[PDB]
């Protein structure tokens, strides 16, 4: 599964604030699979050296990526929603979902 066709639209991720996603960032970040979301949209190893680095300097792996994959390319938080998806983590998804489409309202509990 790669195409879509994009039969929705989702507000740009150039619009949600990165202070905010810092929290997201954060949380994954203790999971320790930075590297599974970097691969999982397939991304060049040369830019995968950039957040690498970072994460030494007591960073987030997660903000650097989103920095990336949210900024020069551009896209929204739809895609990002099936991401979560691979690992099966329900929390990531209730994280950011005042963020999604309404759409939604159909496997959050109660």
């Amino acid at each position: 599964g790669s195409h879509m066709s994009h039969l929705d639209n989702t507000m740009a991720i150039r619009l949600l604030p990165l202070p905010v996603r810092a929290q997201l960032c954060a949380h994954l970040d203790a999971l320790d699979v930075w590297q599974q979301l970097a691969t999982a949209v397939k991304l060049y190893p040369d830019q995968v050296e950039q957040i690498s680095s970072q994460k030494q300097r007591g960073r987030s792996a997660s903000n650097e990526f989103l920095n990336i994959w949210g900024g020069q390319y551009n896209h929204t938080v739809q895609t990002l929603f099936a991401l979560f998806k691979k690992l099966k983590l329900h929390n990531a998804m209730r994280l950011i979902k005042d963020y999604v489409s309404e759409d939604l309202h159909k496997y959050i509990p109660r």
